[PDB]
């Protein structure tokens, strides 16, 4: 199918979408304050990246102390005491949330690299809360700043996120390998490679200068019937099938141009040595996190999952991202 054909199907799939977070922010701050009236609440993830809250997305929150915010560019400790501190505050908050909302499922999730409290309330009211960490707010502000440069590119990212959840590529599905955040990094990397975006050094993002709850950023339908959308989608798929060399290169926002696996030591010798979360890291599909030290966002992409990804990338061309029936 042509770009126009693809663009039409896609604009056609979001028509229901085009036809809010304040109060949830406040409900959560009611809980945070009950634990500690000096603790701040910051928002991040898709709500922040896009400036729009999608149906079927959660909200990401983090609790910060005043001194965490003032150290606006500090890194996050990856130590066992940092994690102990985060668990301790989150336990307390979790207990307050259950008190104040008897009907919510409040899960203290301990599977993970970062301690998290996952709350499902029923009114499709879904959110993750973490503590004492800037990196989530910084990476979302970074991505936001990129999409603020070229607002219509959010439709490419939004199209790629939905497709990834529908094909089982997205980590939110059983067998999935790459988070939504991972996909965003890929979209922006691609856009940078094609000059649809101007490079932003990750170090220039300062948490002491971000909004706890950033303003909404209007999203308008593609007015060209989606020609540019459809063109961007096919080019994105071509790029990641035929241009990006997954054997030699890293999807990275830390520098403009090419980052190699060799300069990071993201090699077969490193996999033998390299563990994370208590399991193997893979370096088959490499996505450098712009803030965390030595973190491959594609660490779960085994050779099999890398196979699955390529196949779905190939297949997405003919079906316009699963939109042609
Ligand atoms: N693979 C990963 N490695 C490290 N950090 C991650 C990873 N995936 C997500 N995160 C963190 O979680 C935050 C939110 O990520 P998430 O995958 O939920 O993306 P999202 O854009 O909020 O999309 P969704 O609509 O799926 O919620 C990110 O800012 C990032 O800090
Ligand atoms: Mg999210
Ligand atoms: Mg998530």
């Amino acid at each position: 199918p042509s770009p126009a054909v693809v663009g039409r199907s896609l604009v056609n799939s979001f028509k229901q979408f085009v036809s809010h977070v304040d109060a949830t922010y406040r409900l959560v701050l009611d809980c945070v304050a009950a634990v500690d009236p000096l603790m701040r609440l910051y928002t991040f993830g898709s709500t922040v990246v896009y400036g729009v809250h999608e149906k079927g997305s959660d909200v990401d929150f983090v609790v910060l102390n005043k001194t965490d915010v003032e150290d606006g560019k500090g890194g996050d400790a990856a130590t066992q005491v940092a994690k102990g501190l985060q668990a301790d505050i989150l336990a307390k908050l979790a207990r307050v949330i259950r008190q104040k909302h008897l009907s919510w499922n409040v899960e203290e999730v301990r599977r993970t690299r970062v301690p998290v409290v996952r709350v499902k309330g029923g009114g499709a009211v879904d959110f993750d809360i973490t503590a004492y960490r800037r990196n989530g707010v910084r990476n979302s502000a970074l991505l936001r700043a990129y999409f603020e440069q070229n607002p219509p590119c959010r439709w490419l990212s939004m199209s790629i996120k939905r497709w990834s959840k529908q094909t089982g590529l997205n980590a939110s599905v059983i067998g999935g390998s790459i988070t939504s955040y991972g996909f965003n990094l890929m979209v922006v990397y691609y856009l940078l490679q094609r000059n649809h975006l101007q490079f932003v050094p990750p170090s220039t993002i300062d948490v002491s200068r971000v909004e706890p709850l950033p303003p909404h950023l209007p999203l308008e339908e593609p007015a060209d019937e989606g020609l540019e959308l459809g063109t961007q989608v096919l080019d994105f798929l071509h790029f990641f099938l035929h241009e990006f060399d997954s054997d030699k290169q890293v999807i990275s926002l830390n520098r403009p141009g090419i980052t190699t696996k060799e300069e990071l030591d993201w090699t077969k010798s490193a996999e033998d040595f390299a563990r994370m979360n208590g399991e193997k890291v893979h370096y088959q599909w490499c996505i450098e996190d712009p803030y965390e030290l030595n973190l491959n966002v594609g660490r779960n992409v085994t050779p099999l999952k890398r196979d699955f990804l390529r196949r779905h990338l190939e297949k997405a061309r003919d079906t316009a991202l699963l939109t042609i029936v």
